[PDB]
């Protein structure tokens, strides 16, 4: 591709539970689950450098992780929340 | 023994009260007390370092332990909180 290409990104989204709604001021409340799936071959790393074949972050958001690894990654938000 | 073998973990949970139920939001609440005990060769020193006999952690859960001695710990979570 002589042109850059746009990362392309793999969503999916369940719903388990309703748990409200208020008819006075409008709004609902639910629980569910979000996965999201990409390619970046410059997050690629060496297996001998850590012993591992799969490095993890824990109890942070896209936009933290982003922001330590310094590098460009797919940050969401809730348009309604 | 050839293969790793997995740390076994002692687990116990007690309740006290019931404080509510909400029959709309399916929810309800408990107070309770959680122990659990394991053994783990990393984590032994040598009295003649400290002059005691107990080390000890406060105010501070397993996972921010084991980011402070940067050794693994069996830390737990409540499925439905």
């Amino acid at each position: 591709s002589v042109f850059l290409e746009s990362d392309l990104v793999t969503v999916g989204l369940a719903v388990d539970q309703i748990v409200g709604v208020d008819q006075r001021s409008e709004n609902f409340s639910v629980v569910g689950t979000l996965k999201l799936s990409w390619h970046d071959p410059k997050l690629g790393f060496s297996p001998d450098q850590c012993g591992c074949t799969v490095k993890s972050f824990e109890d942070a958001s896209i936009r933290a992780v982003a922001g330590e690894i310094n590098l460009p990654l797919p940050s969401f938000s809730f348009y309604n929340q």
